[PDB]
């Protein structure tokens, strides 16, 4: 009856399964402390390493799920306010990937899991030793300070996670981050439009 | 590397262009109102809008510049428009290309970068479907389109093709809207290529 049909090319059509957030739950493990204890402190620091080290290499992961067909994205908030995708900075020679697995295990992994990452979604970049980040390297900057790199972390069907006991982790359903830098910065922000590409399935 | 974790794309200076003048093209519809009533009409019709728009890159100076079509001062779109009832989304953003930049005397389209939705008739739309939103008015999609090396355009008199570069279009939605001031994020994933 039927006839055979391709397969369209997935930098077309990218095609993302999506399961309930009460799937997900999690447990505590120990603290994890932020390295530097002020935004005066974090740019210092920046400066020290980019004199020995170069550039800063940043690497995060967006582990998404949904509720009622509704994309949510999963974060850590530190404290109330102050929130932020699983990830880190990368060691000077170490791969991309790799590097946001040892970190998405140090900072979600459970004491008892091997993480997807296939898909690139943006990157951002610091011209200064200053807040302000771009998703481009703005005219005249040859040596930006930071370079971030934002990945989609496909999650399976359920997942159980250890979180630093200083942590939460909640979810965030795309329109209340959408125009929010205020309560979520510029990164996390524009994910729902770094994500609209994808073609979500709500299992 | 596989495609899903780094697309490498080749852009050219634009003086690898030229534009040519062909007749006007007008708008379907008359005003903002006459939009807003045909869209509804054809809703009851056929369903659902789907349109589709192309983002057209080229450099100047290692630079990347998105090309947009100007109407007069303020007013800018991408190049695109409305899909047939039952028209393959690329084919379709081909015949629209083609439509409005090609000539009377070739579109590499390989990516989605993002997708839009319109929930009621009426100007504002998001880049996901809104809470409780069963029934949207109008699905925007919207691809990268690949360059030639060199290319010869026709633009049609009562246009203007500019070139805007990411850092005029970023964080400018009072400028460009809430879809155009949104491409540099879009486009921060590809690896360009500066030949």
């Amino acid at each position: 009856s039927m006839y055979i049909q391709q397969t369209k090319p997935l930098t077309l059509e990218r095609t993302i399964n999506l399961y309930p957030l009460t799937n997900y739950t999690f447990g505590t493990k120990e603290p994890l402390y932020e390295k530097d204890s002020s935004v005066a402190a974090r740019f210092q620091r920046m400066r020290e390493e980019f004199d020995k080290i170069g550039m800063r290499r940043t690497v995060e992961g967006v582990l998404i799920v949904h509720e009622h067909r509704l994309p949510h994205v999963l974060l850590l908030q530190l404290g109330t306010t102050f929130f932020k995708l699983p990830g880190g900075e990368l060691n000077p020679g170490e791969d991309e990937v790799e590097g946001l697995k040892r970190l998405m295990t140090e900072i979600l992994g459970r004491q008892d899991q091997d993480w997807v990452i296939d898909d690139c979604i943006g990157n951002w970049w610091r011209p200064n030793f200053e807040p302000p980040q771009y998703p481009y390297i703005p005219a005249h900057i040859t040596k930006p300070k930071e370079h971030k790199k934002l990945f989609l972390v496909q999650l399976q069907e359920k997942a159980l996670f250890a979180v630093p006991k200083n942590y939460k982790l909640v979810a965030a359903p795309l329109f209340e981050l959408y125009d929010n830098a205020p309560g979520y910065g510029p990164i996390i922000s524009s994910l729902p439009q770094l994500l609209s590409r994808f073609n979500f399935i709500y299992n």
